[PDB]
C-alpha cells in the first residue's frame, strides 16, 4: 500500500499536508510526526499535491515540512537510506527506541515490505529475519497487521488507530492517487 | 511451528465443517474448559474470531453475533481485559495483573502464553503486540517469565484436543492445527467419542 500522504480537513473539505493539519490543531503532533515519519523511512515525505518523494532538506524547502519536524524525522528518514543500517539495526544497537523502530519497520511492512537502506529496495519478511532485522516472533507480528500498536489518534474520530487502521480508514484523492487521512476539530464520535 | 494466528475455530471431522469454538462445545465436541481457553486466546489477542470472517470482536459483539453465548462472554472477560488491559491502579496488562492479584496465575499465565504463541505479548497502553525484549523493558516480564514464555514446549497441558481428547499445550493446538485454504483461519479438528 501507498503510505498516507496528507490530510483532508473535512470540516473544510480541503487536502492539507501532516504539517498544515498540525498547524490546524486537527492532528495531533505525535499522531503528525508519525504520519511523516511513515513517509520518511518509506521513501521520503510525500509533497501533499504533487506526491512527489522528498528529503528531509527538500520538503523543508518546499514547505512540507518545518524545520524542528524535519530534524525529529531524522531517524525516519534514515529507516530509509540507512542509519547503511537499517531501524531493526539501529534499535539493536541503541540508536532508536524500540517504539520507533517497530513502527517504522510496521510502517515499511504496510507499504511494500521492511526496507534495507544498503539497496533502498524492499525485501520480503523471509529475507528480514535471514537478515536478523526480525525474528520469526517479529515477522508473526508484522504480517499480522490487526494487532500493530494503536501509535495514532485518528485524526477524525480521535481514537487511538494503528497506522493499518490509518491506511484502512483513508481514502484515495482523485487519481493524484494520493492517500488522504481525514480529519476534524473534534471526535467524529 | 513456533508463532502462529491464535486458532479460529473448529472443523468438525464427523461433519467435514467448520464450526465456531462454541458450535463445537454445544455439539459436545469441544469441552466447555478447553473452548473456553481456545475463545480467551482470541480474547486476549485482539478479539473473538469470527468463525467466517475472521474478523476480531469484542465479546459484546461476539455474543451478539452467536459467536460466544453470555455465560461464556462472562469467563472471558479477564482473557478480554488481557487485552484491553486491567484498570491502571494506567492499564495493566496481564502479567502485571497476575502481579497485583487481580488476575490468578494460572489465568494470566494463560493469557501471556496465548498471545506469545501468536505473536508476541499485548501492550495494553497501545493495545499492540511487542517482542518479548520490550515486554521486558516494560517490566511486564523479567528474564525468569520470558525464558518461561520461549519454552513453549514446557507449557501447560491446559487444552483437551479436540480430536485426540488428550491434554495439550495452545503450543501443540497450534501445531496440529490446520490452515483452512480460502481463509487462511486456523482451526482445530473435533470429533465425538
Amino acid at each position: 500500500s501507498s503510505p498516507i500522504a496528507a490530510i483532508f480537513d473535512t470540516e473544510n473539505l480541503e487536502k492539507i499536508s501532516i504539517t498544515e493539519g498540525i498547524e490546524r490543531g486537527i492532528v495531533d503532533s505525535i499522531t503528525g510526526q508519525r504520519l511523516l515519519e511513515a513517509q520518511a523511512c518509506t521513501g521520503g515525505i510525500i509533497h501533499p499535491t504533487t506526491g512527489q518523494k522528498l528529503s528531509l532538506q527538500d520538503a523543508v524547502s518546499q514547505g512540507v515540512i518545518d524545520q524542528d519536524m524535519a530534524t525529529r524525522l531524522k531517524p525516519a528518514q534514515k529507516a530509509f537510506i540507512g542509519f547503511k543500517m537499517s531501524a531493526a539495526e539501529a534499535v539493536k544497537e541503541k540508536w532508536l527506541p524500540y517504539e520507533a523502530g517497530q513502527r517504522f519497520l510496521e510502517f515499511q511492512y504496510l507499504t511494500g515490505g521492511l526496507v534495507d537502506p544498503e539497496v533502498h529496495g524492499r525485501i520480503s519478511t523471509e529475507e528480514a529475519i535471514r537478515k536478523g532485522f526480525i525474528d520469526g516472533r517479529a515477522a508473526q507480528r508484522l504480517q499480522d497487521t490487526s494487532s500493530y500498536a494503536k501509535i495514532l489518534t485518528c485524526p477524525k474520530t480521535k481514537l487511538k488507530i494503528s497506522y493499518k487502521d490509518a491506511i484502512n480508514r483513508s481514502m484515495v484523492e482523485d487519481i493524484t492517487g494520493l492517500r488522504l487521512l481525514e480529519a476534524a476539530s473534534v471526535s467524529s464520535k
